[PDB]
């Protein structure tokens, strides 16, 4: 439970950087991240390099007691290094270059682009790999920001094609895999494929999807060289990078086997008002707080994708620049948001930026501090989080190595899949249908439920979890299978489980695929529909609604849950059910309850806006409706806050 | 009155070919259509052929009594064949190049892609046109799908130059038919004149006129390369081609003029779902079904581009791909949609597929059998048809042939003319105005009257029409003129009749140009309107509203209707009527059924939902609501069904 | 599981009567009623009597095997007797005489009037008591109906006064009792004391609590008078009366101590369209089959009044003459409401009448025959019924008598209280609280649950319930507590239980008074609300609203729901649970099923409109609503109609 900032001693006078450092100290502040957008100050012009400026500043942070989190700069390359290597920059979709003047201006795919990364990289790492600074490196920033994951330039291509070649030996193998007898697609060799973009109409799925793949792996890749220099050179240094809100476009889980720490960058409101997963009705009612579980979702991904460790790298202080629309968040917000992430485990949260720019594209981003270095709202909130966390610790008698140690893993389990992901996306089947929103819309159900929760990948033991969920695992792998089989806790399996092989086929034996020797049923065929018609459900579990996809089920399973013409929606027995359409909020909640029981677990419909999470002995409680209610834990003693929650307001108690 | 199936042994074991064709058979399946997407089977590398495959599966298909319709394979060529031939690849309306990866990639212009089509046909035809099993050719598949008609390439541009130096000789009189002196224009040569798209602004309508045409003539010339050598080597087989729903960029009676029947692709649901079309109240109230015109008026249509002969070449037989949304069809809808097609004339009804694929883009897309080969409910629908049309001929007493050749006019004919519909769509001048809906709303008002109705060209003989509708007809050949002046039936002329010369300009005479000898009155101007402002209409015929399209006009024929200003809306006397405004659906049925008291045919007010069409003794009734409705026609007896229509529902009498 | 009717001879001429109860055999009647309305048939003028029509009619009936119910006359005295005793008119509350010229004229405190009643009934059982058509007599006619208890004229008065001081002994006591120390309103005796109407404003709650109670006396010492000749002369005969739906004004449940059997008349259609309990929505979807729980709610309640022994007396049979508006029924709702009466236990369901009359008030009342004698549409449904009934028997091995004979009670009791009723609707304190309406929506919810249940008086023995409970039991007599303290079931008492003494006062203790020392809590307040203003409940059990009751609790029992302010709502552990506000129906169904677990009962949440009871092996399910739905028992096997449950139709299954 620890307090961090983003900073960037290049924008400031020399002049400031004492004071900057003292004050960060009299906050609570204790990490600081620098350099990430540097290379033009590093490197101006080729081989003319500056390293005074940062020499000097990780001393002044040093001496102040800041550890460092140092960025490799290679989200920006300069203009010089641009116009040497055409090759390098990505196009979009539409077939366009995507060109120097903003940033991420680099397709992943680039070998050019990858050499002069092995070069800053190295010159960084092997002047300040042992820096007393230095206690964690950051790769790049935010892989992947604006849509830079697929890319459709030559390099890509070149790279798709020896990697289609290393996954399937012989273009034979490609195409039976493909199915490319269809429409005419066989190719005779792979050269003669062509990136799936630009096509007349729709391309082949396992194009796409192979495709996905190839430019998630070359992230992977990119990731993985700085990785490299930076373990020789930097031993004993955590290796984080920056994920973000709401994107799905690399897997997140691979990237994150070669780091130490999953790190993400939270933006409530940002995401409020520009994400489309939203209602109108919550865009209202959180504006100024972000949806209650807009943090919680990605704070369990990326506890999953960091292997137990979880940061938050850049934590909104104040009013963004970039969403449609920017409001100020509300008094108290970003206490609110630092206790959320500290509750789902975060060691750290980092705050960005430390004083807003005059500058540039973000001018109207807030910091800590104002553009004139007077203090703002964050400033004041971040200090009273710094004494709390201090109470809280002395009433629990731990330092602050052991606060930070307490257990954060819940004992439900919801399996989220990069690669189902893409399958469901390339071809959503129902337009209103969207893995994402429906892995989400199922979270928020535990959560109304008060259930503490990990996300997880489809690789993950499953021993440590009493239920699990998997919302719409769509391939299967015989090893997950296997897992499944053996699995002691309460399964659910939503719709569309099983319903894909590993080249976008559908299964021999029809969906569930693997699953019917767990779960004996047929999906005969698929009722995809619009937001306008959405069939009635009832049965032994409940009554309400489904919407979006309606699975045509044939079993002899128990049914719990069924339509008016009496086909199956949710049906199983003992310790395994099936899910077959996309319930109601109310039905979701309903089904969990049930399943929470057979689990051995406590649910707890929870008022309107709050959200409850456990790190051992310890229950966070968060308030994020505009007034005042009332939570009280049983046997349990009030640390910090009050039994009526405030609006925007956290509670924290210890059990007895 | 005969079912048919789309067929793939392609995408099948060998094992399955003898099992499937009897399959067929049981279910009551007569034809069979295979080849179109198979190119890269037949050559996945130049020169070396594959026919033992073809050879083999039509044998098979011929020894179950099946008759096979061979599609020639030019929809799909290969990627090896596409990488011979760069010009051959369309460009979109962006200028970007719509490449190999999905099908259709091609320009209809392109002469390099002819010659190959030249020679594949010419090879397909030898081996196989006196082959006892092929009963008709398919040439390509879906001329024009994904918008393939217009295409901005250097080949497009070429053949458009020869196209314009062909229609008028010398550039000068070119620049006298566009008016090129407006905005400087004026072209020095032929070969100075561009593409119409990627202009600062709007280009000349008569450009994008001309244009259209052109495009369109290379669809005809793309087509009749192949009608000839299918002429020479393959003589007594029907040449046919399946055209679409909701598709209007190529003249399809031209290419009819070419071919022997008209077929067709028919998705109900999809079509629903994606058209802007339909009200969002329609796509809700018949989401399982289909609106009951949507079929309909495209077998009236192409009914009369086959010159008579009308099939379906593609039936839904279950929920689709490729619609945003996909619903499965009610129970008993496919057995709806195929009495429809035979209630038009239409010889034949084949669906699509016979066995839903497991892989590439359709993998989604429904067929009679399921992905494993068990049957789906299409199988079960389609086999009750087969055993309802023996029960109808032995009832009449006639034989499958006799059946089939039952009349099928309507003695109301509404004209419906591609060029028209290219001038109005170039130039809506009301963005809420579309000369198709404008024709589909017509066909819908005198459907809700239970009239069975012809769908003709400009060009079709009139003698056998009562009644006869030009929604919108805005050039008037002199030709046209000439037989409008002797049609001894009664006349409604639709708003813009006449208002446009042949080469897009107002008639010296101003609109209704030609007619105006006919119908005396002159079009003053256009109020062209939003759909928020819809004057009242009032006068001898009815009370209503008009929107859209709102003509100011000075005449001395008598007034059916008129707005609150007194200005004419419906005007005329005896045989002959002009229509000014887009009068709303109360007034179109008001007014049809007064014209159609003039001409001698009576009318009834169907119930919602009910649709009624006549061949000869024969009285089809068919219920597209969700609930049961009674339809008992006079003097007639029940063969089929009930007089208690159920919803998705089917009844047949004789008259007595 | 019989049939009967309900006829009047004397409407029709004699050529008529044997024709009419050969046609009723041929039906399946098994029971006619006549007689009730006869008296100026019988008695035109004093002393000059006329048994001749009834000795014939009897003797037609007997002759077809008709068991007869015969009717005392005394609902419609003749003129000649009103204008010989003017102290028999009953006057209204605005102080007004309810005169002659309909019926129901007279006040049941009249002594007069009595010993009329005392002279009749004793010349109708000594002529007719020991008649061999005779199974049955019909005391009067719907006592109350026309709000016909309540009576404010000088015989009224009287009654009251004696009723008073036989239960006070002095008035000093009553009094103390009342409370008259408030307003000054103490009286020297009895014969100071008033009727309640008429005051200037409020009359004491005490006052009209006593005067109800009085007044229902009076209906039960009417009634008893008859009672008593009736088992003198009549030995082995059922005695019975018919009561009415939606009717509370007397105690029917201490009527019934006094007679065999509890009759009722249903009109489903007409409390539909004139009731206030139901919503706009309900009386819209319901139209023409009623709601769902119209005539279960009274089946139940009536089957408690007859300690196990219930009747229809009167069934509606098509559309009636005196709700506001009056459709005609579904076809099948005849047979759906009759099918409906025997899953509650009804050992006979006579319809009303068996010809609509031409003349007098209800001539646009419908019958099994129209006034020409043809059958109307109820005549084929009891047909069908009456076959359906002997297909029954058979299927399960009973004949009539042990058809008769199957267990009808259910395990859940809910307890309905006269005298609780009277003292919540005497000070409802919220405008938006009808004891009626929360009774009946608890039901509902039970029934949406598929329960069968047994509706209680506050002295029944409770030993045969898993679940009992109580909706507002505002009194609680000792003797009740007792029973409480005992029971060894799970239950559920609802707000305001236990809040009022005997004469009208809150308890020493507070509410819940008595019951506080089985379920510890005190009611501080009541917030009493009106409709737009409905508290949000979260909690264990689930989340929804409250609604016009809302009271402010002290307790240390756990809750299982509470308010945004943590006050709560359901509260109780192990075997008792009290609820302090209105829940809404889905909270109301969380919380039985909940409830009903720990009782060891199962839940099912039906589809909307279908119901479901249980009689031993028998499975009965309902389709109230207008589509078909799918309901399937599991374990047993369908003897009548479909799995597939038509609009207004019924199902029976038989466990295997
Ligand atoms: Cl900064
Ligand atoms: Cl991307
Ligand atoms: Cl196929
Ligand atoms: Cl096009
Ligand atoms: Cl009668
Ligand atoms: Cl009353």
């Amino acid at each position: 439970m620890k307090l961090g900032v983003c900073y960037y001693p290049e924008h400031w006078p020399k002049s400031r950087w004492v004071e900057d450092a003292q004050h960060m100290r009299r906050i609570g502040i204790q990490y600081v991240r620098v350099g990430e957008f540097s290379w033009s100050t590093i490197e101006p012009t080729p081989g003319e390099l500056h390293w005074e400026w940062l020499d000097e500043s990780l001393d002044i942070l040093h001496s102040q007691g800041l550890k460092v989190i140092l960025g490799t700069p290679t989200a920006t390359p300069p203009k010089w290094l641009v116009d040497r290597h055409p090759s390098m920059l990505a196009k979009d979709e539409a077939g366009r270059v995507r060109g120097f003047g903003s940033r991420r201006h680099y397709t992943f795919a680039s070998l050019e682009y990858r050499e002069e990364c092995r070069r800053m990289v190295t010159m960084m790492a092997e002047r300040y790999g042992h820096h007393p600074a230095v206690a964690s490196w950051q790769t790049d920033n935010e892989y992947g920001c604006h849509d830079t994951v697929l890319s459709y330039a030559e390099a890509d291509l070149a790279a798709f094609r020896l990697w289609l070649a290393e996954k399937y030996g012989t273009v034979e193998a490609l195409n039976k895999a493909w199915g490319n007898v269809f429409w005419s697609m066989d190719y005779r060799s792979f050269d003669e494929i062509e990136l799936p973009n630009l096509t007349v109409t729709e391309a082949n799925p396992s194009h796409r999807l192979d495709f996905q793949r190839c430019c998630s792996d070359q992230v992977v890749a990119f990731n993985k060289l700085q990785v490299d220099i930076l373990r020789e050179h930097s031993a004993g240094r955590d290796l984080v990078h920056n994920y973000m809100g709401f994107f799905t476009a690399f897997d997140h889980h691979k990237v994150g086997q070669d780091l130490d720490v999953a790190s993400w960058d939270s933006y409530p409101l940002g995401s409020l008002d520009k994400e489309p997963l939203y209602t109108e009705d919550e865009k209202h009612t959180y504006l100024r707080v972000g949806h209650p579980d807009a943090g919680a979702f990605h704070h369990d991904l990326y506890r999953g994708c960091g292997n137990g460790r979880l940061w938050i790298m850049e934590q909104q202080p104040g009013p963004v620049n970039w969403a449609p629309h920017n409001p100020t968040p509300a008094d108290g917000a970003v206490r609110l948001w630092t206790w959320e992430a500290f509750s789902h485990g975060a060691e750290l949260v980092s705050y960005f930026r430390w004083r807003q720019a005059p500058f540039g594209q973000e001018q109207m981003h807030a910091g800590l501090l104002r553009p004139d270095a007077q203090e703002a709202e964050a400033a004041k909130e971040a200090t009273l989080v710094a004494q709390e966390v201090k109470v809280l610790a002395e009433s629990i008698g731990l330092d602050a190595d052991e606060l930070m140690s307490l257990p954060s893993a819940g004992k439900v389990a919801l399996m989220f899949d990069y690669d189902a992901c893409w399958s469901l996306d390339i071809q959503p089947q129902s337009r209103a249908y969207r893995y994402f929103f429906w892995c989400y819309r199922m979270y928020e159900a535990m959560r109304e439920l008060g259930l503490s929760v990990d996300i997880v990948p489809s690789n993950a033991p499953l021993d440590m979890y009493e239920l699990l969920v998997l919302p719409a695992q769509a391939h299967i792998t015989p090893e997950l299978q296997n897992r499944l089989n053996s699995y002691q806790g309460v399964l659910l399996a939503g719709p569309r489980t099983g319903s894909k092989t590993e080249t976008y086929q559908i299964p021999e034996n029809l969906a569930p695929g693997p699953l019917a020797s767990l779960l004996p049923l047929t999906v005969e065929r698929v009722d995809a529909l619009p937001e306008h018609t959405q069939p009635a459900v009832s049965g032994r579990w409940g009554a309400g609604k489904l919407k979006h996809w309606h699975e045509q089920i044939k079993t002899e399973l128990p049914c719990l849950l069924k339509d008016d013409g009496g086909n199956p929606v949710l049906m199983g027995e003992g310790r395994h059910y099936y899910l077959g359409s996309c319930i109601d909020n109310t039905l979701l909640k309903a089904s969990l309850a049930k399943l929470s029981e057979v689990a051995g677990l406590s649910t707890y419909y929870l008022p309107k806006g709050v959200r409850v999470r456990e790190r051992g002995n310890v229950i966070f409680a968060f308030n994020y409706s505009s007034n005042t209610v009332v939570f009280e834990p049983q046997n349990a003693e009030l640390v910090i806050g009050s039994m009526c929650l405030g609006a925007a307001d956290v509670a924290i108690w210890k059990k007895q």
